[PDB]
């Protein structure tokens, strides 16, 4: 019954923290001396927030299933982190080639950069599986609550 | 009730600023002294506008399934946006990598519209937040008039 | 009663501008002192026609669908319309690329084919639109009539 | 009734076609001076019937669906014309991008291989919207034959 | 009653033929003056029974389905044809492009295994639309049965 | 009965795992003298714990379907198993990639990475086998079970 | 009913198979004087097991198909079988796309390696062919138990 209420609160904490990686970004690219590296953070800001909002996507299809079935709404939320993963990956590995292939000048403030962007994955990764986390919590009350149902 | 007219009025929205964007790039390649960035600036507005007709079909498609189910449409919506976020990362990852790819004569006209690009990539995002938002606004009342209705 | 009808009309006029298209396409390939631009004309105008049919394809599965179920029939339009949409980027970024890729000699008439290329996906994506517009249209006329019907 | 005489008769044609196309690669290949054009003529004469064989084997599944249910046929044609004009925009662009990389020696041959490869996908092209819209003109009879059953 | 014996004949001649191919690669392989060149074959004739063995499990699928219902294993055989001719043209694409990129001391010998994979993607092809038009053969027994059935 | 308890303890094994794999990275990427080594490692370590996290999310997918289904768990099990398979593949062949093309100079640094990369490839698929083992092991009594009953 | 223990000695062989393929490759990798070959044998030893654990997972999946529909079963192995050898083909193209690639130096190495890889590559085949044809020697009987059941 709680679940609902705490899906809410975490699309906030996302949303929230989406809005705090774009402002850090645009304050890299306000006055970045490269054009190029203007692009490389303004990207991976914009790739940053992207995945934000199809986590909070993600975790709203979860709460949406959750008011019908507990079980496919875990195995939802199970497919829609995983798919999160994914794409997490996907990205990360796209900048970390960007940034091998970056020259030596503009390679250390792309490592600066990817360093950054590894940040917001750790977080993203972090904050997925302690979500993920506490709506399979809730599945343990589900299942105890059938084997009560049947007592 | 009130969602199927804010669904209508909100592709209105997208479409005119569709229209607003191809005319902004067709503006700016009116003119461009190098025939590359003709077609860069072409593909980009091209770009943008085919994002934001699908994403007025994916909200089209959500208000279609408004009408037969209400938390298949708000999954079905969720869904969309997570397409829509994934297809708008890799628009921009392309042209970020096309950008660092500029040669620097070029780059500082590319970055420009990097920029300009990145703006449109904001400016979906934050409608199709927005969108999503509102559309599960209404899932609040959907489950409470269900809650409504057990009373 | 009367979408059947325009359906058809829809797929008569994309089927007589795509061979306006490769007419013209033809034409600039005929003598084309480049034999590389002949390949590139050549093939935008063949990717030209090829999207063209399958949006007729998609008009006709809408089409199709529309005899069964309305509802069924407009998420089977959106669906086509952004998957055609989703193609139409595709073609457009692999030309615009192609088109940086040139060299500045051939770059003149690559991005003249371009800016024809472009036009072509204006005129795709205009149509594709109108036609959605047309075709959800008689949704709220679907959604009146049943309105009507409970009344 | 009449369609399934027709699509066996499709068939042949196509069948009948790939052994010319494959015949004329054929003869192109026997003496060409360049070991690398032999194999490109080779490819394209392969990729040719690979498509036209493609094509029969759409054209037979829906013959096979039609049997059962004309609606589901005529979706199925239609995701069939669909899925094979995709693919062969796919080797078309194959076929461009290696006209395009082709060095300018063999680059005259390499485009005079293109335009008989761009004849073929022309070929392809009206074939399969010609069966296409034959195939959708009997959902006209089966629509009326539905018309005149309900009168 | 025909069919599923005819299946399992097919299959052995895949098999068989598969074995023929891997043993004239084994003997070119066997002792090729280049390192790459053995590579090379090596990976045409694996590729060749790769796709050999694939052909054959799509044949006992279609045998499979058979059993059950005579309308699914046409649209499943059609379905595994198409795959297996897209897969075809894959591998056959890759080995073109690979015959482009070598050397020209090499693309002698390798225009030569090349023109052997395409005999092996044009006896798979053959093979193919032969065994799906014997299938098909039987639907035309199949869908007469039915109206024998009525009558 | 004692599957339930069995995965949730396998997740806290991947989730301490995936901890000490990039506390590892972290040390190694605190000192490091090339940024592109820094990025790499960091990326690698990434890497490594979105597929620790995506393993952990299949296993928890798996323990909810077997609240429902064994038979269906274990299917499920074993199509999450081979997606994880075929991911840890995909990175690590783009982390071979990656190797190969660094320079002589940083690839005595990234192979030992490339090492220690397989290491982890080698523990989540000694891990993903012994937990699939598991499972099925299960099904061995699932089966038996049913023997027991219809006894 | 002698399937399913068929299948899991299957998997013995398999699983056990896949332990002497890394201790080969780590004896080869254990002192190879160039890094770069290190992570390629690692790397192709990796890959090697990987789809041999997607392979075993394979034949559980039919073999837990196995105990609820034969047909099913047989159809979802011949999926497992082509899914399988499409990947097998994906990792030996990209195996002699590397070889192809490597310096000539190194090409000696790496080609022992590829052929090394080709016979894990051979020896996966012939084992899902094999496990395949006895999957289907069943269905023999499954048929012929259902018409010995009619009788």
């Amino acid at each position: 019954a709680e679940l609902r209420e705490r899906l809410l609160r975490a699309a906030r904490w996302i949303l929230l923290l989406g809005l705090l990686v774009l402002v850090g970004f645009v304050v890299l690219a306000y006055l970045e001396r490269s054009p190029l590296i203007r692009a490389f953070v303004l990207s991976a800001g914009v790739v940053l927030v992207a995945l934000f909002a199809a986590a909070l996507a993600w975790l709203y299809l979860a709460a949406a299933l959750l008011g019908r079935s507990p079980l496919l709404a875990l195995v939802a939320l199970a497919l829609g982190l995983i798919t999160l993963a994914a794409a997490s990956a996907a990205m990360a590995a796209t900048f970390a080639h960007l940034l091998l292939e970056a020259p030596p000048e503009y390679r250390e403030a792309m490592l600066y950069v990817f360093g950054i962007a590894v940040l917001i994955v750790g977080l993203l990764l972090l904050g997925l599986v302690w979500l993920l986390e506490e709506a399979l919590e809730a599945l343990l009350e589900e299942e105890k609550r059938r084997e009560e149902e049947e007592k």
